[PDB]
DNA sequence: CGTCCACGTCTAC
DNA sequence: TAGACCTGGACGG
């Protein structure tokens, strides 16, 4: 559930429903406090596209499709553990709490958005959070101009490390993003931000994005993947994050943050 | 049995 | 700046 993962979720979704058509309704799991997707369509199509730690469901009904219906997105946030799945109708997985279902002409599958914690949330109407930054996968340099416009801002009072976290300028960067991103540098977690962003061979805004992009690259589910295959890739991945010989602080929110080294002048 | 811990926001005091 | 929101795996007694 961070960029890298968001961006595969939306990569699955476009390969897996490339030749499919989905019809009927939208259907939500009972105990989901998130809101009912009116829309129904009797032949739709589902595209998706990521952008930082969100993702948007596009369905587009096919010509002549009944009930009449207009292309409606979603826009979803995947918490601590959302994602999606592709599965044989009548074996939903546990915790599937959005269901798109297949139409006849082969067999029923449904794509679910499985989330077992319910920390992910939905909404109608397709725009991105306001307030997000832009994506450090996908609008880089739009990423890069936002942080560097903007260092007066009181979130570069904070240290690196929980700075990083904030998706106003790192819409994207979760926890493991950050103790990889710091540890190829060698930045002390606790320096504080504006210190190491003033300055404007990659640098911390470059690392922001080829680092999460290194994970999109290994494809698999990302932090997601033990059975494994995928898995086995992503960890060996890691060159920090929960790995023997480092060391790990809380920051003022509660999240570990991992590094190796100095800690740096703001530590607890 | 029990405690801790996990890829993140949110709203409310 | 604390909590709240949740399930389940790892591990302890």
């Amino acid at each position: 559930p961070e960029g890298p993962e968001l961006h595969l979720a939306s990569q699955f979704v476009n390969e897996a429903c490339r030749a499919l058509v989905f019809g009927g309704c939208v259907e939500k799991s009972s105990v989901s406090r998130n809101p009912e997707v009116p829309f129904e369509s009797s032949a739709y199509r589902i595209s998706a596209s990521a952008r930082g730690k969100e993702l948007r469901l596009i369905l587009s009904p096919l010509p002549g499709a009944q009930p009449q219906q207009e292309p409606l997105a979603l826009v979803f946030r995947f918490g601590m553990s959302g994602s999606f799945q592709l599965v044989p109708r009548e074996e939903l997985p546990r915790h599937a709490h959005l269901r798109f279902y297949t139409a006849p002409p082969g067999p029923r599958l449904a794509l679910c958005f499985v989330d077992i914690r319910r920390f992910g949330r939905w909404d109608l109407g397709g725009k991105w959070q306001p307030g997000r930054g832009p994506c450090v996968l996908q609008e880089y340099q739009q990423f890069r101009e936002n942080v560097l416009r903007n260092l007066a801002d009181k979130a570069f009072d904070r240290p690196i490390c929980e700075a990083l976290l904030d998706q106003r300028f790192f819409n994207g960067i979760g926890n493991y993003l950050r103790a990889e991103i710091l540890y190829r540098l060698k930045i002390p977690p606790f320096e504080k931000a504006r210190s190491v962003l003033e300055a404007l061979n990659p640098d911390l805004l470059e690392l922001c994005h080829s680092v999460p992009k290194e994970v999109v690259q290994l494809g698999g589910k990302g932090y997601g993947s033990s059975g494994e295959e995928d898995f086995a890739a992503f960890r060996a991945w890691l060159r920090c994050y929960g790995m023997p010989g480092m060391s790990s602080l809380q920051d003022r929110h509660g999240r570990t943050i991992w590094f190796q080294g100095d800690p740096g002048p703001l530590a607890p």
